[PDB]
């Protein structure tokens, strides 16, 4: 005689082998003997009818139409409209919710986060006329117009970070399917082992919320209960009393994905899953109204990621390319992960891997990478479950090991998993309620971005996480989180003429003994300063980490010298519109000065250079954008500097000597900060001084990882960089230091047909540089601060509409 009367979808889950009444029943087949007849009831489905009015409350029921049901909160959710003449919430003008309107006890308004599977984001345009409810969600509401997912652009990884506000690196649910070489597991979207805790890290909301004393509905939801009882379970809750009601509720829909990959993301049958999901919608907030909460609950409709077309004839085998197939595990799909069968082969190389998948067709629709050499912006490399080779595949292609795999299981027209700047990746985001703002768009976000505001708007405290707090203040009406800047760690030194140019042995030699006293006062102040005003025009970045470091002040630009690390850590400089290039004189080529300011010791030199077979160097600064002969110089100051290789020297160049001064023209000038990137251990962090891996040989002279450049100027681009009244436009890269070009399967034409498309791939947002050089831009501007970490958190994707 089963016990789960009284107890139906449990908060507390209780302690097997006494049996379970809640959503970890079912997905562990150990339910009370009578879940299924007291918890899934269905009789007479979902919606009341005229006949049903003022019926005699009958427990076998769905859900109720008699007198009682409101105050028991088990009415079907049509039910003041069919027996009270109210009006659908659809049908009822929307009017601005300026301050919570709740019940008596409330004591912070609900959170219902409402989740949708596989909800691209053109679907709130090209399914408006099918979708009412989310439209008047979206129109009345805040909303983006699109949201971008993490990569992998997969269910499992993307759910937990908007859970936890993490990186999957971080937050260890890398894939739909993993394994972790230290536990000798794998988890897999069938069976059990998905379920054991250590998988899951860092905090999800629902701990986060619990630990603070706010407690939280069920997040993972049963495939086994229907989404109109998930709906009335909600709306119960909602109905308990103060000291057990939940604050935060999570709604799952397995649609519109499971039909997209059937159907494609746009299949003629995809408007019936759409057409399902908004009247699941209109459940909801009708049940809401007739509670007299519909203007008292936050509602957040977000996807997870959203669909492209992909059929079974694009697939690329790796049984093409490689001779000895049999020796991998391939994580297959709309991405790769390889690793070796056995952990016992000797012979299992994963350079001749990738070296065999390098540009091998010439369309080849997947490339290659050691995971470090993965764009940084994705931010997937710091996790032992991340396999070392990865494949980055094409949008609306898999990759495979071998044809049988693809055959012995066309079936689908749709996938995700791609790169996640890509459009058809992209999802939704809506926010309605009264912590909201009215019919408010807001621009593109990052979904790691909403743990932040998810806490702020349950008065949470958020465990640390990758969202930059604040980011997303003009989401808000109020509740909104003002954070401090961080404070500066190291002052700078402003190091004067110290140095005479026989106490340096650089083995560099400049041809140029070219010697007023108006121009010697002038050469005098730009040396302390007096153009800055010009090339800093954000104020000079923080460095928010203990190290000995020089600010060096010239004509063109000014740069923060480490003397631990022997390079600027940043150096910045403003091209305007009018700019000319120049071409490096001759008398000048090879040329390398000695920077008076800096010690010898504290200084580079040419000898490692010429020693080092493989390294040569570039500027920070670019001798070919400087304002004059006079000041042409200080390009070639050995403070000015950095390791290159020659390959790396191609894309630095074209940068440097085309597309800075492109940018300036489209752009009305540029501000440009440049800098190296050490990050050997690939944790997306600055590198210690003790953390780097390889050097100029014969030297101290440490190896970037990476080369930044961060290029800002004014949103109205009619206003130029330097007098600019408001708002900002950024574009950022961090371009991987290499020593060939192989990534790069067009290199061997001219620049101007693969540098450009590098640089795309490689961008990068402001916040993703402050991370790896622990530095803090935009110190010193006219803006918001919460307006200038929306700026930081930018990035320029370079996708279409
Ligand atoms: C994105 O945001 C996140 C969150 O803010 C950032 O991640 C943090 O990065 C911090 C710096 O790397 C990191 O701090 C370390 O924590 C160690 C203790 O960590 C444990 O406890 C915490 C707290 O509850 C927990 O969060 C951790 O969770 C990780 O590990 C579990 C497995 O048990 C996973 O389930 C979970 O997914 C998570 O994994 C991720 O992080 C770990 C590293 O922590 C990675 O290896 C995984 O791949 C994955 O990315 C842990 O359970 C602490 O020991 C470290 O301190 C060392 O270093 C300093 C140096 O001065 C020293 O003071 C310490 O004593 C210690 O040094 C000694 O140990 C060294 C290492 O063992 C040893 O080599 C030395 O010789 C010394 O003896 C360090 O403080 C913090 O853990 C994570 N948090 C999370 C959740 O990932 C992330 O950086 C952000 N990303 C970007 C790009 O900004
Ligand atoms: C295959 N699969 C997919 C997801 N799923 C299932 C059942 N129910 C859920 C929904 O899960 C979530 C929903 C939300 Cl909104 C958030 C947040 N934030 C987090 C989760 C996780 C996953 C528990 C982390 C299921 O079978
Ligand atoms: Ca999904
Ligand atoms: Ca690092
Ligand atoms: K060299
Ligand atoms: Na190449
Ligand atoms: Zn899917």
């Amino acid at each position: 005689s089963g016990s789960c009367k009284g107890r139906c979808f449990e908060l507390q889950e209780v302690g097997p082998p006494d049996c379970r009444c809640d959503n970890l029943c079912k997905s562990y087949s150990s339910c009370c003997h009578d879940f299924d007849e007291l918890c899934l009831k269905t009789a007479r489905g979902w919606e009341c009818t005229k006949d049903r009015c003022g019926e005699v409350r009958n427990e076998e029921n769905a859900c109720h139409c008699s007198e009682d049901c409101l105050s028991r909160g088990d009415c079907c959710t049509n039910y003041q409209v069919v027996c009270k003449g109210e009006s659908h919430w659809v049908d009822d003008d929307c009017e601005e919710i300026k301050v919570p309107e709740c019940p008596a006890g409330f004591v912070r308004p609900p959170l219902i986060i409402f989740s949708v599977d596989g909800f691209r984001a053109s679907y709130m345009k090209k399914g408006s006329k099918v979708m009412p409810n989310i439209e008047k969600l979206r129109s009345c509401g805040t909303h983006a117009p699109y949201m971008r997912p993490v990569y992998p652009t997969k269910t499992f990884p993307n759910l937990y970070t908007l859970a936890t506000g993490l990186y999957p690196e971080s937050h260890g649910i890398v894939g739909n399917s993993m394994y972790d070489p230290v536990f000798d597991a794998s988890f897999h979207l069938r069976g059990r082992e998905k379920f054991n805790h250590r998988w899951w890290g860092g905090q999800p909301l629902w701990i986060t919320a619990t630990k603070q004393g706010v407690r939280a509905g069920t997040f993972f939801w049963s495939v086994s209960i229907p989404h109109e009882r998930r709906i009335l379970t909600i709306l119960q809750w909602l109905s308990l009393p103060d000291n057990e009601r939940p604050s935060v509720y999570a709604f799952y829909s397995e649609q519109p994905d499971f039909s997209g990959h059937k159907y494609g993301p746009f299949g003629p049958e995809m408007t019936n899953p759409l057409r399902e999901i908004d009247k699941t919608v209109g459940q909801l907030m009708d049940g809401l109204k007739q509670l007299r909460l519909h203007r008292c609950v936050n509602v957040i409709f977000v996807g997870d990621h959203g669909m492209e077309d992909v059929t079974c004839d694009r697939t690329e085998f790796l049984s093409n390319y490689l001779t000895n197939v049999d020796d991998i595990t391939l994580v297959p799909g709309t991405l790769g992960r390889i690793r070796a069968k056995s952990i016992n082969n000797s012979k299992y190389d994963p350079k001749t891997i990738i070296a065999a998948l390098t540009c091998k067709k010439p369309d080849q629709h997947f490339k290659p990478y050691m995971k470090q050499h993965l764009p940084k912006r994705l931010h997937y490399a710091n996790n032992r479950r991340i396999e070392d080779i990865h494949l980055l595949v094409d949008r609306r292609w898999h990759v495979a090991r071998k044809p049988l795999d693809v055959y012995k299981k066309c079936f689908f027209q749709g996938d995700h998993g791609f790169d996640n700047k890509v459009n058809s990746m992209q999802t939704v985001f809506v926010g309605y309620g009264p912590t909201f703002k009215y019919r408010t768009k807001v621009p593109p976000f990052e979904n790691i971005e909403l743990y932040n505001v998810m806490c702020d708007l349950l008065g949470l405290k958020p465990a640390p996480n990758n969202g930059t707090h604040g980011s997303l203040n003009h989401l808000l009406r109020t509740n909104t989180f003002r954070p401090t800047m961080p404070d500066e760690v190291s002052r700078p030194n402003y190091p004067g003429i110290m140095y005479l140019q026989s106490e340096f042995d650089l083995g560099c030699t400049c041809d140029d003994k070219v010697e007023n006293k108006l121009e010697e006062l002038n050469k005098r102040l730009h040396t302390k300063g007096s153009t800055k005003e010009r090339h800093l025009l954000y104020g000079r970045p923080a460095v928010l980490y203990r190290t000995s470091y020089d600010i060096l002040y010239h004509t063109d630009f000014e740069s923060g010298y480490s003397e631990i690390f022997l390079m600027p850590l940043w150096t910045s400089y403003t091209i305007s519109k009018q700019a000319e290039v120049s071409s490096i004189p001759e008398h000048l080529t090879n040329c390398v000065r000695p920077d008076v300011r800096v010690s010898p010791g504290f200084s580079q030199n040419c000898l490692a250079y010429k020693n080092d077979k493989q390294m040569s160097y570039g500027f920070l600064f670019p001798p070919y954008l400087s304002s004059s002969p006079e000041a042409k110089y200080d390009a070639f100051l050995v403070t000015n500097m950095v390791p290159m290789y020659p390959a790396f020297k191609r894309v630095w160049a074209y940068f440097q000597r085309v597309l800075v001064k492109k940018y300036a023209s489209e752009r009305n000038g540029v501000n440009v900060i440049s800098g190296p990137i050490f990050d050997y251990n690939y944790d997306g962090l600055r590198d210690t001084e003790d953390e780097i891996k390889q050097y100029v040989e014969g030297s101290s002279i440490p190896v970037p990882t990476h080369y930044y450049s961060i290029i800002t100027s004014c949103l109205d681009f009619t206003q130029p960089a330097d007098k600019c009244d408001g708002p900002l436009s950024v574009s950022s890269f961090i371009l991987p230091h290499r020593p060939d070009n192989d990534e790069s399967c067009n290199s061997s034409e001219d620049e101007s047909k693969w540098v450009e498309e590098l640089m795309k791939m490689h961008t990068a947002r402001v916040r993703d540089i402050e991370h790896l050089t622990g530095l803090d831009f935009y110190r010193k501007t006219s803006r918001s601060y919460s307006e200038i970490l929306t700026l930081k958190t930018y990035l320029h994707t370079y996708e279409s509409e």
